């Protein structure tokens, strides 16, 4: 049994990255000792992601082990920092290096680097990796001296060629006892190997396995292009998340910083004006909060106009850029960052696009007390997988389905996530936009996408792209087929958008009183009374029927029955929202019929839906009739003195009038047999009723 | 001015018989003085209605001549008196008879007879009438006593032939200025001239015109076989029938005598129970009646043994000759109506046929007063013009539409007529039928029908037959096409005779009922409650569906409504009775449920249509359900408590139970939507209801 306190683990870091930070939390869960070499210096070991290099690891680790040269009890294990997590415990790790009967075990890798030539000077090995790779080895500290104390060369020569070439030397190799873990029992490296690494959970931690050798590795190494991989694996790997502890690093539980809110409107998006008055009820101390909005449509030109002199009210500053300006979005995105850049009293910079709907109203303050660098909020399609986040990339960096991307979405696993796209929400440090990324083409400069350029752009300086579910947060506006061709658009988002369509144009009682509590009423035997529209929907629908304009006069036929009872009305077939207004018959008024009619069944057929008008100048009355229907709906949609003066609906059977109706309420009645009934004269003004003849 | 004193009418009658008695009426309506010759004698003139003959007329006349035989100032007038009537007055005959300027006038007729070669003799004569006619003239006594005394010839020879040879003498006619009446200008002989004569009416007396010569003859004769013809006008001339008078001779206002009541059955003829019981209604001392009925259908042998009892109780003498004797109806009719000739005590004969409806239980009153040999009470076929009586007869004695039997039928004109032929009901004085009809072959002897051998047999004898619409008597049952193959035939009798068919079947109340009055209920909302059926209909309704046997049972598929919801039943459809039960909906659900329901209008639509069952053993519950109907017809069908003991019909939304049905009632609420409804479990006996889901 060796003795842990006798393992020193030595890596190179210069400086405290995010990947060398999860490094060191990795290795402190294991209680590791770690040596670090070279903090405060400049790397001069040349663009190792690009091309080859790091020998100024080997230069600052022959220094390093000129005062290990004669201590034979010590182990040494030595690593990167950036790219690596360590899986498995000291001790296990002193077995398997005992177990290995090597004085110096150096990784083994799928690829023979950086010349290939050497590959025929390689001993055969059967089914385990053949080639050294020199981002982890480990072994005695007298061994590991003689080693690399003939390091000679330059800063920004290749070390994985000078650990190959003394390996290589069949002499040395059994002087020394040179060894490569071929079945990766100690070290994995992952670039060739991602069909081989799969994740094994455990209660409150995560290891990976090598299921081509059925090993548990002990260091995880994402050279070359598996850095995406391995913060995949990060996450989890060793204690990031577990299925009884949840999040390892997140949180999960004075004046503040002054932020810049950038919001950007880059195509026409549903629900705006819902979206700029949502502005004001964020709850973070508008006193603290710096407002920036670039509008690149015309369309949305009217919705800021209104919203604006609220807006500037309620910030502590603020900015238009309108579409006269002719920004494109990744223009637009550079500017507003760079306004936070160059702005020292900009400590935290929040980006929200218009599709994104903010239910959390402490969305900003979450994501600043989670203290990253890049931090998201998850925001999902309504009922759908689409999200604002990828959980992995094609190799040209396209979408591609991660193998936990269902999990997040439907929150099955939640935490803070390390995940290599984000969009339409983020907070990012201003620190970090001076210090780390200074440029001012983060989202332009190239023919990709802005969105993608962006996020390409901090993962090219190592900077992680955090995502949280930790909490519910909002949603995603549909915005793909949006038809502006109306004057009320968002009218026709029933279908793309029905929760929040909802929340705007049905009456914010039609729940309250579908689930009963003494809402509807029974004014009438048979005829009951419940809230339906909201007062926006009703003027919105109103306005809509007048801008057609073409409302009936003679020779109209409808479905009634008496003793032709014809209305000056405006069909929905007319205006095309036929199918619009089916919907609301289906979602909402079937199920209140059913509740209030205990025994029927509706599935809300309707050919005959209808805006009807009432006037004294024109048709001010309706005479006694029945309905070609099971039931009839009647909506008002004015209010009786304020747009209006006449009576409503009288039943004659029942000697029942409705002399008062309300606006948003909706009568609902049967409409054959029984309810004889009449529409009283409309004295002034004009009153205006949606009716559907329901189950004809 | 001839003084009317001096006129004197003169005819032969050797009994007085109807037509003599009408002739003396008619005379005396004027005011004429009439002698008639020969009353207690016996006619030896031979059969005149066969061939020639009437020469006993002369003798006659010719002895009363001679004490006449030197008055020049009287004026003699000779007519027949069995077939002739008067339409003028004295004044005007004398007036017209002085503007011929002849001595002794005879009447004129289109025909040259007995012997025809005697025409060429004839004077010519333009337009006229060219021929004598010896059945009436009119002349000075003293002229006439001229022509008459030279008769010495038989009693059996023709006394037409007679003046015909002494006209004929172109000497004779230029001596005593004999002439004839060319024009009718005084006397209308009917045979030759029907196309001639109409009636002309006045405020309270009517005449007859000659069209073809524009003359109002004083005398109307209805010569040779123009007897019948002569009968219709005598129903109106000269105060018959009046526009402002009405009837003329009829009446229009101590023990009875005793009556022999023979009621015919010599078909299946429906509701046949009703008129045996309605036997016993008949407002006559039953004490007087004498029974006699003749069956000849087995169908009807159970309805006579039914009613037996109650008829052998009720009237004085009761005698049945049932089917097993084999008499045709001929020789039934001949045996009842010589059991009444044949007994003493019998004082009026009484023949009702089954098909006979009398809703005047006063009917064997009002004949009996009426003081005819012969008379018929009007029935007719209901809302149609067939009736128990001819207006006319076709040259081969079968049925013509005479000029006024729509007026009859139809009572424009009311009164007592001398019609051709009657039938299915009719009392005969009994003395006729010893003293003039004394033959036993009275409906039998011949291949003609024993109803038209019947009508002959009395015309043959000069006796009128009588029809009296002065009130309101009754009406006929069809009995065409009556279907026998039923369990109860009379519940199919709703198409062919619906005024008995709703008497018997249909609710005593639901007339009442319909006009208000608070009859109708309703015990739940929108649940109406009024009686329907009768009991009788109820129990042969359920007696019907039994003795079809074949109820539902699994697999059973019905138009309900739930979350299939059957019952064992019997649909109308399979037991033949849906066009039965849809007319029955037509005439008597729709306009109830257009009454209850007011704005709302049926045609009774109903596809389904069924009678269930009830049972513990079977199917003794219906769950919760809702009906494919605008409306639904709930009628009981026996009594709760006496045949079955358990709950009716729940309707959920109201918490209202109807728990006691009552039998022939009909509940009658909404099918749909409002009125989710269920069966409540039968717990003893048998629990019939009949539904129509009506309007689906
Ligand atoms: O600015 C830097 C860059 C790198 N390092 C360190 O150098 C190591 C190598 O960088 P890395 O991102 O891990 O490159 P790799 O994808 O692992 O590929 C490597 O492959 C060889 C063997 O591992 C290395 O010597 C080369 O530096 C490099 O090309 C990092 O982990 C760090 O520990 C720094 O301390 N600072
Ligand atoms: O049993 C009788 C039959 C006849 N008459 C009288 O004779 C008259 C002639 O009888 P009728 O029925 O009128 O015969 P018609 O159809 O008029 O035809 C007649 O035509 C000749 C001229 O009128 C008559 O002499 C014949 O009797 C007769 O064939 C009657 O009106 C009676 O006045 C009787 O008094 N008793
Ligand atoms: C690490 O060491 C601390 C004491 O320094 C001890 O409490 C803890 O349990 C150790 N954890 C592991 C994983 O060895
Ligand atoms: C008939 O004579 C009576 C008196 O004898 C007279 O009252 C009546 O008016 C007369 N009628 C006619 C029609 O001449
Ligand atoms: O005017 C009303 O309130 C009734 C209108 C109605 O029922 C209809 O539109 O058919
Ligand atoms: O059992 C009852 O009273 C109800 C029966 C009914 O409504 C039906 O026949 O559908
Ligand atoms: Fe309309
Ligand atoms: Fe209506
Ligand atoms: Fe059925
Ligand atoms: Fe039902
Ligand atoms: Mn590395
Ligand atoms: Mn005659």
């Amino acid at each position: 049994p060796v003795n842990p306190e006798k393992l020193l683990v030595i890596t190179v870091a210069t400086a405290e990255t995010e990947g060398y930070l999860r490094f060191l939390r990795s290795a402190e869960f294991f209680n590791y000792t770690v040596r670090t070499l070279g903090l405060g210096e400049e790397w001069r070991g040349g663009d190792v992601a690009r091309t080859v290099g790091g020998g100024q690891k080997v230069r600052w680790l022959k220094k390093e082990m000129e005062k290990y040269a004669d201590r034979e009890d010590m182990i040494i294990m030595f690593v990167d920092s950036y790219d690596v997590i360590l899986a498995g415990s000291p001790t296990e790790l002193l077995k398997k290096f005992v177990q290995s009967g090597s004085r110096l075990l150096f990784s083994a890798e799928s690829f023979c680097w950086p010349e290939w030539g050497l590959a025929e000077q390689y001993p055969e090995v059967g089914t385990g990796k053949r080639f050294l790779n020199s981002g982890g080895f480990i072994g005695f500290a007298t061994t590991i001296h003689q080693i690399v104390r003939q390091w000679k060369y330059k800063d920004d020569d290749s070390d994985q060629l000078f650990y190959t070439r003394l390996y290589l030397d069949p002499g040395l190799r059994e002087k020394l006892s040179l060894n490569l873990d071929h079945k990766s029992r100690i070290f994995q490296n992952l670039n060739g190997a991602l069909d081989e690494v799969v994740l094994k959970f455990d209660r409150n931690r995560v290891r990976i396995r090598n299921v081509a050798y059925d090993t548990l590795p002990i260091v995880v190494h994402g050279n070359g292009p598996t850095k995406l991989q391995l913060n995949y694996l990060g996450n989890y790997v060793p204690n990031g998340w577990t299925p009884e502890g949840g999040c390892g690093f997140c949180n999960q539980d004075q004046p503040p910083p002054r932020v810049f809110l950038a919001v950007f409107v880059e195509q026409p998006t549903p629900f705006l004006p819902r979206f700029l008055q949502r502005l004001l009820l964020l709850d973070y101390p508008p006193d603290r909060v710096t407002l920036f909005l670039h509008n690149n449509e015309v369309f949305h030109e009217p919705h800021i106009a209104d919203s604006w002199p609220q807006l500037q009210d309620h910030f502590s500053a603020v900015k238009l850029v309108g579409p006269e300006e002719a920004l494109s979005p990744g223009e637009a995105r550079d500017m507003a960052m760079d306004l936070c850049r160059q702005d020292p009293e900009c400590e935290f910079y929040f980006s929200l696009d218009a599709d994104a709907v903010l239910t959390n109203l402490q969305t900003l303050r979450i994501l600043i007390e989670e203290n990253r660098k890049v931090i998201a909020p998850m925001l999902s399609r309504h009922g759908k997988l689409w999200s604002n986040f990828w959980g992995a990339l094609s190799p040209d960096e396209y979408y591609a389905r991660s193998e936990d991307y269902v999990e997040l979405v439907q929150r099955k696993r939640v935490g803070v996530w390390n995940v290599p796209y984000i969009s339409q929400a983020y907070v990012i440090r201003g620190d970090t936009l001076r210090m780390e990324l200074p440029q001012r083409d983060v989202f332009s400069g190239s023919d990709t996408d802005p969105d993608m350029a962006f996020c390409k752009s901090f993962r090219d300086k190592g900077i992680f792209l955090h995502l949280s579910n930790q909490h519910e947060f909002g949603r995603l506006l549909a915005t793909s087929r949006y038809d502006t061709e109306h004057l009320h658009p968002d009218l026709w988002q029933i279908f793309d958008n029905p929760v929040d369509w909802k929340e705007q144009y049905i009456h914010e009682n039609y729940s309250r009183a579908l689930e009963g509590e003494g809402i509807v009423e029974q004014p009438c035997p048979d005829v009951y009374w419940f809230p339906l529209l909201s007062e926006q929907m009703c003027d919105e629908l109103v306005a809509e029927m007048e801008h057609y304009g073409q409302w009936s006069g003679g020779r109209h036929e409808d479905s009634r029955l008496a003793g032709n009872v014809p209305t000056v009305d405006i069909h929905m077939k007319q205006v095309g929202y036929e199918d619009q207004w089916l919907q609301l018959l289906r979602t909402y008024v079937g199920p209140m019929t059913e509740s209030l009619f205990p025994g029927y069944h509706t599935k809300a057929r309707a050919v005959m839906n209808f805006v009807v008008r009432y006037r004294p100048d024109e048709q001010p009355s309706l005479r006694p009739h029945h309905d070609s229907s099971t039931f009839t709906l009647n909506v008002a949609l004015n209010h009786k003195g304020l747009d209006y003066e006449g009576g409503g609906c009288r039943f004659l059977r029942y000697d029942c009038v409705i002399s008062s109706p309300r606006k948003g309420w909706a009568l609902l009645h049967p409409g054959r047999l029984t309810h004889y009934h009449e529409g009283l004269p409309t004295t002034w003004g004009t009153r205006y009723i949606m009716v559907s003849f329901v189950d004809p």
